[PDB]
């Protein structure tokens, strides 16, 4: 019903997004090689993409459906790409400090 229709595929899909979340949260075990900040950060993007794109949808087509006394609904879609922004930058605000405090443990200029 409410559900049905693309709600059906878009929930399956958030739901396979969430498995392989959490799969992937098991195999994070310590740093080292297992903190990849130009892999994992990647991977850790992607996610947060498609999990705010389903949200955004389902939101959406719950709303359409249902009408809102609000004009311009795309305004969520304002909301997640800006939440994407925010945690891209801190992402990373978060690379450029361990490259710096790689660089400073390896010896640099402070300045
Ligand atoms: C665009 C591709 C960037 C690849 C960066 C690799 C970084 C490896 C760091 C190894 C440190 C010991």
């Amino acid at each position: 019903a409410e559900l049905f229709t693309n709600n059906a595929l878009n929930l399956v899909i958030i739901f396979g997004s969430c498995a392989a979340l959490i799969l992937m949260s098991f195999w994070f075990r310590r740093g080292n090689r297992k903190r990849k900040g130009f892999l994992f950060h990647a991977v850790q993007f992607l996610i947060y993409t498609i999990i705010i794109s389903a949200v955004g949808s389902i939101i959406n087509y719950v709303i359409e459906n249902y009408k809102l006394k609000f004009i311009t609904p795309g305004v969520i879609d304002f909301i997640c790409t800006s939440l994407i922004a925010v945690i891209l930058t801190i992402k990373l605000f978060l690379l450029i400090n361990q490259f710096e405090k790689q660089q400073a443990a390896k010896g640099r200029d402070i300045t």
